[PDB]
């Protein structure tokens, strides 16, 4: 299930960055930015392999990818922010 | 639940050292390495008592022993990793 909706301005600064990136179309910093997102779990709502596809949101000072994504779907507007490495989503609204 | 399962070489280079040393049986760093975890929470499927250990992976630059963990279970590869002390766990793919 998805938590809820939060405003993109109540998210880290680097979400923010990636929706940018995401909108150029890169390029972007990590290898794994833009690769298909399974849902193996089934958190997400059920769609098509290629449906979701994942992006890196930086964590200030970290060495790795950390534990920050966000995650695409293919309808508009649709895109999900995890902070806790895929255990839990929400839905970012950009209009605020 | 476990959140999903994670590549070894996407967890921060120390879970490579302690799964290392829980293959050796130590010698661990800290006296609470190898302690039983007890799953109080039930985050991980339920077992007898004592299935469950815990081990430190250290986090360079805190003061503390931080908040990253291995968990092993009794079965062969079971390693679960938490990077938030316990709140969420992954299953670890050494293969990858």
């Amino acid at each position: 299930d998805v938590s809820g909706t939060v405003c993109l301005s109540a998210l880290p600064p680097e979400a923010t960055d990636t929706l940018n990136l995401i909108a150029a179309d890169g390029p972007f910093p990590y290898s794994q930015d833009g690769v298909v997102f399974q849902n193996r779990e089934s958190v997400l709502p059920t769609q098509s392999y290629g449906y979701y596809h994942e992006y890196t949101v930086i964590t200030p000072g970290a060495r790795t990818r950390g534990t920050r994504r966000i995650i695409t779907g293919e309808a508009t507007q649709e895109d999900y922010y995890t902070g806790d490495h895929y255990a839990t989503f929400s839905l970012i609204d950009q209009t605020c």
